[PDB]
């Protein structure tokens, strides 16, 4: 069952062997992925997170993000650590007590301390639209259409090496896949589908690193939503989804009833589908179980292209019709060397007092706050344009705004920018060498907004950066509970740390 918008939700540890091999992991709701947490658009959301983690391999402090979801006045509820908060200690819990104004959408929630979330702190989150626009294109949209896609590790991630390319052991479909190396016939997943019924299949990426190449035997794919974000109807027969994105796109089960392959290729860690790996089953009402003898072809004749993905509503394009024509035009840096990422010269290293905090507290400018160098003051309503240049190693890497959408002006692979009706969305690849992926959006959300790429060793390695959104009306915008205000007391006095 989904639960939500009110609920507890406790954050354990606990043995799991999703692909047949068993390690510890760190769960919310007793189950990888955690349960989806569901509500409908302008809900009151009150998630009180329980952190009843014991076990140091994997951290016993947690926080938790609310992936695309704008927390506008509800910055403290955001849950990147030391960004808007102090970690959770164990055995205490916080009520993250925010509201979903104008978002509906799939969304999704996960760890936001290091690189937790690998270990296994990853759910769906859907807000659903009670006059969705595109609600007449589908019969059946519910906890049984989710579809989320994982890497899966045998080893620890706090034992992972910074800056390293790590590569995962499983692809999950999910919850369930099987280990690229030796291999086991461990448990598929299984979609099922009624002949003739139209599917939302809501297509959730909760990856740590790799991007999916992802189809279904026999059938295509018509995409309605882009990150939360309505789009004009899109066919499609493979969807190449990097970590942290998601699709809405409609199933017809319009093929004869029979068993169907569905695939999900990694650009890292097994290649094909030997032993089942990188696989899951559809299977329609009234076929055999049995595996389905179905198979991929050789090409792809209608991928997915960002640049044709259109909003379903007029939603343009804010400024003027070319490179730097915004209030704020900036151009990041975008490095890699020796282990470490950085963004304008400087590797993000998380400080010790929560950026939020530091501006509560008095802090001026950008320059007044830490990290040093690692916080861009953004000017109130305001066109910001932001240019994402990619060629640092270990693409291609998705970038990835808290507290905001964004117009993608130009995307992967296409040196053409687009003025006039580009898709919105909260993650983006900015591909390869050479390539120069812009956003833009406009400044209407006080508070420090994490932006960072959504690889997690990549974040861990530091490739990221504040923007410190409207500082002066940070205060007034974002009152805190006395909850919040106790988080970094707690944990400073249990880590024996001084401030
Ligand atoms: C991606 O697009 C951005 C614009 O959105 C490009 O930024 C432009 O970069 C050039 C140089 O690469 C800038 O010109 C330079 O300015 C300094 C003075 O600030 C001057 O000393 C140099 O001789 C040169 O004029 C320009 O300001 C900046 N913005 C624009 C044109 O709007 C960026 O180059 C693009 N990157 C790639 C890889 O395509
Ligand atoms: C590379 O990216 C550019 C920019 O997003 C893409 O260019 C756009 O292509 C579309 C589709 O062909 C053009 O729209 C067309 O316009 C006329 C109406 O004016 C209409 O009759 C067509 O059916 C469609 O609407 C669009 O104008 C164009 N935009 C720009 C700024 O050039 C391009 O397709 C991408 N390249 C690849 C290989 O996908
Ligand atoms: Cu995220
Ligand atoms: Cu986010
Ligand atoms: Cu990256
Ligand atoms: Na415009």
């Amino acid at each position: 069952a989904q639960i939500g918008p009110v609920t507890d939700l406790h954050i354990t540890n606990a043995n799991i062997s999703p692909d047949g091999f068993s390690r510890p992991a760190v769960l919310a709701g007793g189950t990888f992925p955690g349960p989806t947490i569901a509500g409908n658009t302008g809900d009151n959301f009150q998630i009180t997170v329980f952190n009843d983690l014991t076990d140091p391999s994997m951290l016993t402090d947690t926080s938790i993000h609310w992936h695309g979801l704008f927390q506008k006045g509800t910055n403290w509820a955001d849950g990147p650590a030391f960004v808007t908060q102090c970690p959770i200690i164990t055995g205490q819990s916080f009520d993250y007590n925010f509201n979903v104004p104008g978002q509906a959408g799939t969304f999704w929630y996960h760890s936001h301390l290091s690189t937790q979330y690998c270990d296994g702190l990853r759910g769906p989150f859907v807000v659903y639209d009670p006059n969705d626009p595109n609600a007449s294109l589908y019969d059946v949209d519910d906890d049984t259409t989710i579809i989320t896609l994982a890497d899966w590790y045998h080893t620890l991630a706090q034992q992972e090496p910074i800056g390293a390319a790590i590569t995962a052991d499983a692809t999950l479909i999910n919850g369930l896949g099987r280990s690229f190396t030796n291999t086991t016939a461990s448990p598929l997943s299984v979609i099922t589908v009624q002949s003739g019924k139209r599917y939302r299949m809501r297509l959730v990426s909760i990856s740590c690193d790799p991007n999916y190449l992802f189809s279904i035997d026999g059938h295509d794919m018509t995409i309605i939503e882009v990150d939360g974000v309505n789009s004009q109807q899109l066919t499609v027969d493979q969807i190449q989804i990097f970590a942290a994105q998601r699709y809405s796109f409609v199933l017809n089960a319009n093929q004869p009833v029979g068993n169907y392959w569905i695939r999900a290729q990694p650009n890292s860690g097994g290649q094909g589908f030997d032993g089942g790996i990188n696989s899951a089953i559809l299977r329609y009402e009234g076929a055999t179980v049995e595996d389905p003898t179905t198979t991929a072809p050789t090409t792809f004749s209608n991928p997915l292209v960002e640049t044709d993905l259109h909003p379903l509503a007029d939603l343009g394009v804010p400024g003027q019709p070319f490179r730097g024509g915004a209030d704020d035009p900036l151009v990041l840096n975008l490095a890699f060397a020796n282990g470490r990422f950085s963004i304008d010269g400087v590797s993000f290293v998380p400080p010790t007092v929560p950026v939020l905090l530091q501006i509560l507290s008095g802090a001026q400018n950008a320059q007044d706050l830490l990290p040093a160098g690692s916080v861009i003051s953004l000017p109130s309503n305001s066109v910001i344009e932001v240019a994402l240049p990619a060629g640092a190693a270990g693409g291609p890497h998705p970038f990835h705004l808290h507290g905001h959408n964004f117009a993608v002006v130009q995307s992967a692979n296409n040196a053409t920018p687009n003025y006039v009706n580009p898709i919105w969305r909260d993650t983006v690849s900015i591909g390869g060498t050479g390539d120069n992926v812009t956003i833009r959006f406009t400044t209407n959300n006080p508070g420090p907004w994490f932006l960072h790429c959504h690889i997690d060793w990549h974040l861990e390695a530091g490739f990221a950066i504040v923007f410190a959104e409207d500082i002066p009306d940070t205060a007034s915008a974002n009152p805190v509970p006395q909850a919040w205000s106790d988080l970094c007391p707690a944990y400073d006095q249990a880590h024996n740390i001084s401030t």
